């Protein structure tokens, strides 16, 4: 019988039905700061040097998109593309709390996952996902990363806070791929039993690039997992809770995860924006339109006028935009 | 300046000259052991069902190739192919130290990764590589996972072994690729900074099919990292020795990595098979044969006797194997 925090997350996931415009209207704001702040990642060949395909050449049938490109890739080398890109300048929003990350960094393994399952779905002719869907996804994962996060530090255990990146990508991406409770049981408990990056690289004297790029490939990592579990792979029940092997006891020294609260809308709400206090929750009226002049800046920067403008049409208004299927939005950012 | 255990994996790998004769006539064996073991894996839906490319229908330039199907990947998809198909059924090549491991398990990487750059040079008109250069490798892999192996136990840590598959891989195959000391170095650290999945997986009451394929995920992660080195990826220097974040004080107890003899031959020499004492190494007269009959076995479970008798025409001939190309094998095997 699966660890009683682990259940916690499936059924979240699978059962929790979201009912705060606050956090669907912050996680519209959310899904386009955060595509500028890929965009603008472009302009730096460090970045750009480690995108693509593994193999220059590939073609994916029905294969994800990597905006500001014509890439189409697999959705596990399509979410490493997004991730790293979003997270690589460090201007992307943030969470601050007993451990500090950026919850939009799952985006890619969302995002990439979406696009996927939605161009299949239109070659088979049924219907594909809507961009309602992944705002939905995002506020979840913003959710399950942050709420560990409130009291449980990784930083004082010498890991890096990407786990959580790992772990709320491979939960919502799962779900999502439409699998079942069990099989997203089984999921989430590979991710757990994995292993997890140091953070050495973030640290003198090794400060390091793979400061940019190590969330990039947890949320990357987590939709490989995902879609094991897919065949039917099996899970690892007692992942946390296991005397001497489970993770307690290798990784967080004997002690237990501690949650405060139960997961709700809690982290979407309140999440903080790097967008020059203004970026705060109480200012979003001084800030929101700071926002969008980034978003603005960030599209002139890789897009002409025509098309800065036709995407800025979509993306502008809540409603049309949540109701645009995801291949269709993606394509606009080609 | 690098950790000195690196430096002294990075020399080994690039500058040591095998000169036992005994080693390459093992290393031969070992070859043709491994494969029949992947071979006879094919037989069980369990392995079956997490092979193949992640998106049915992906086409790859000049791709490596995964024995006993027409399949043709990316060198990171076929070395987990290969990885998970050898190791599955417990039944390739052992060495038994401080830590316990299957230093076959190497295969994997240096072999997608060598038919791959083969293929590849075939196709720019170069010369490509041959069956001895992939003994060779396998002799130095086993080299370094099973020298740190003798002394050094991960698994009173938590960790599971296949990290020395990661470090071993990534080292072997970078230098294949043809980088230069920084890059091989910049690897190799890459490595050691990863994160090390556990042991949960293989003891009661989580025993599953992850002790099957754990190996032959590593072996992978080694490709991926070493093309990531490709593209100019700094390395880590002090990311063992690094005080509070480094490898040694975050995963083994403040406590160093202590390598007893320097890297030769001494590990391909003394490895054990299961080819059912006969298995040993003073005993190989009466083991060489019926490893060969295992083999035998295993080529009739896939392919039809003429098909059989050309791969056994060249195979059991260590000249003449030696000296074909390995695109040509491998093709021999589909």
């Amino acid at each position: 019988d699966f660890d009683r925090e682990i259940v916690d997350i499936v059924d979240y996931v699978m059962n929790y039905e979201i009912t705060s415009k606050v956090a669907y209207d912050t996680a519209h704001y959310c899904l386009l700061d955060t595509l500028g702040c890929g965009l603008e990642a472009l302009e730096y060949p460090a970045c750009k040097k480690l995108l693509g395909p593994i193999v220059p050449g590939t073609v994916v049938p029905n294969g994800a998109r990597v905006p500001g490109t014509q890439f189409q890739l697999d959705p596990v080398q399509a979410a490493f593309n997004i991730g790293a890109m979003i997270r690589w300048l460090d201007f992307n929003d943030t969470w601050l709390a007993a451990e500090w990350g950026h919850p939009s960094d799952n985006l890619g393994g969302i995002l990439a996952t979406a696009d996927w399952l939605s161009r299949n779905a239109v070659a088979a002719g049924k219907a594909p996902l809507t961009m309602k869907q992944v705002l939905s996804g995002m506020i979840k994962a913003h959710e399950i990363q942050g709420c560990i996060a409130l009291e449980n530090a990784f930083n004082r255990v010498g890991l890096d806070h990407v786990l959580l990146v790992k772990v709320a990508s491979t939960a919502v991406v799962a779900e999502m791929l439409g699998l079942t409770r069990d099989e997203i049981l089984n999921a989430v408990s590979l991710a757990w039993v994995d292993g997890q990056s140091l953070r050495t690289y973030r640290h003198a004297p090794n400060t390091g690039t793979r400061k940019s790029w190590a969330a990039g490939d947890a949320t990357s990592r987590a939709v490989r997992l995902a879609l094991m579990a897919k065949t039917g792979e099996m899970g690892y029940p007692s992942a946390l809770t296991a005397k001497t092997w489970g993770f307690y006891d290798v990784s967080f020294k004997g002690e237990t995860f501690r949650f405060q609260r139960p997961y709700g809308s809690y982290v979407m709400e309140n999440v903080l924006f790097k967008i020059s206090p203004i970026g705060h929750a109480r200012r979003r009226a001084d800030g929101i339109p700071k926002l969008i002049e980034k978003f603005k800046i960030n599209l002139a920067r890789q897009f002409p006028t025509r098309q800065q403008q036709r995407i800025l049409d979509v993306s502008l208004d809540r409603a049309r935009l949540e109701q645009m299927p995801v291949n269709e939005y993606l394509d606009l950012y080609v």
